[PDB]
């Protein structure tokens, strides 16, 4: 049994808040507060080892208080999360990738590029685009929807088995 502390980062209006409740809950929540950050535990077996994720669902006003680095960095991964129908969203991954790197002081973090909303048909993100861009950051790219629960378990179960390869590096 082993705990992990996820963390699920991106723009506002993204999805993280409805991606971790689809996780815990199993159901799409519509109306999530967009301003409160807030921690969840989900117990599951991933390939047979039970495991404790402990996900923070990021959220609030940007800040980088010395306190917020430190917390940050007890992250051992990421979820980049940004909207298929929001280009700012999808700009805005390399400040999240670059602020992981920045307080992990370490080039390879776990991390998972994931493009949620991908039930909605007003795309202006290609999966093509969110591929070159995994690719380029050497990490899985998923694509997720919270409304209808595609790809949510693929997306924290990668994680965690990024996680598991970090481990053994
Ligand atoms: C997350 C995180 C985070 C990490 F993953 C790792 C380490 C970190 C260390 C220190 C701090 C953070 C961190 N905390 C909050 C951030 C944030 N807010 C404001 C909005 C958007 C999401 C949510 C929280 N509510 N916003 C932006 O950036 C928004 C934009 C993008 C370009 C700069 N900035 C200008 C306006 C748009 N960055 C953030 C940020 F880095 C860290
Ligand atoms: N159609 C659709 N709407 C979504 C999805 N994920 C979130 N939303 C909606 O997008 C809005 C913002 O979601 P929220 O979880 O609050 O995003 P956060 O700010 O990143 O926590 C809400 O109206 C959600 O219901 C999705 O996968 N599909
Ligand atoms: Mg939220």
């Amino acid at each position: 049994m082993t705990e992990y502390k996820l963390v699920v980062v991106g723009a506002d209006g993204v999805g993280k808040s409805a991606l971790t409740i689809q996780l815990i809950q199993n159901h799409f929540v519509d109306e999530y507060d967009p301003t409160i950050e807030d921690s969840y535990r989900k117990q599951v077996v991933i390939d047979g080892e039970t495991s404790l994720l402990d996900i923070l669902d990021t959220a609030g006003q940007e800040e980088y208080s010395a306190m917020r680095d430190q917390y940050m960095r007890t992250g051992e991964g990421f979820l980049l999360v940004f909207a298929i129908n929001n280009t700012k969203s999808f700009e805005d991954i390399h400040h999240y990738r670059e602020q992981i790197k920045r307080v992990k002081d370490s080039e390879d973090v776990p991390m998972v590029l994931v493009g949620n909303k991908s039930d909605l048909p007003s795309r202006t993100v290609d999966t093509k685009q969110a591929q070159d861009l995994a690719r380029s950051y050497g990490i899985p790219f998923i694509e997720t929807s919270a409304k209808t629960r595609q790809g949510v378990d693929d997306a924290f179960y990668t994680l965690v088995r990024e996680i598991r390869k970090h481990k053994e590096k």
